[PDB]
């Protein structure tokens, strides 16, 4: 059909955080808004979901801006445009700095769900990240 679902980045989160060159240039990924819940107005941190996993998004500057504008939503799905990945060491905490995205699709499809959270993923294989 012609109108098929638009594709996340299935598998990117975890490509991001293992592989070096992904880490270096963690652009271009197509993720879907998974959770958008509160606590800074300067700074939102939502959940999203590549398909496979949810993670931390920290989104900031013109990316902050856009998503308070926009009012990003459960379900919406975006793409990355300008971003790089944080590893909290101390913390095994795992988060994607956006500082821009542009928006793909508002309230999109989100059926068959079993995304599992990143960091989890990490703690039961300790020594797989970068």
């Amino acid at each position: 059909g012609p109108m098929s679902s638009v594709q996340l980045s299935r598998g990117d989160f975890h490509s991001i955080f293992t592989n070096k060159q992904r880490y270096d240039n963690p652009t271009g990924g197509v993720y879907q808004v998974y959770n958008t819940r509160k606590s800074s107005n300067r700074e939102n941190l939502i959940m999203i979901s590549d398909g496979i996993y949810h993670m931390k998004a920290l989104l900031r500057n013109q990316a902050a801006s856009k998503f308070q504008s926009m009012e990003l939503q459960r379900g919406d799905i975006i793409r990355v445009i300008i971003a790089e990945p944080a590893i909290v060491r101390e913390r095994k905490k795992y988060v994607l700095l956006v500082d821009d995205f542009e928006l793909v699709q508002s309230r999109a499809d989100m059926v068959n769900q079993t995304s599992t959270f990143l960091d989890n993923y990490f703690s039961e294989h300790p020594n797989e990240t970068l």
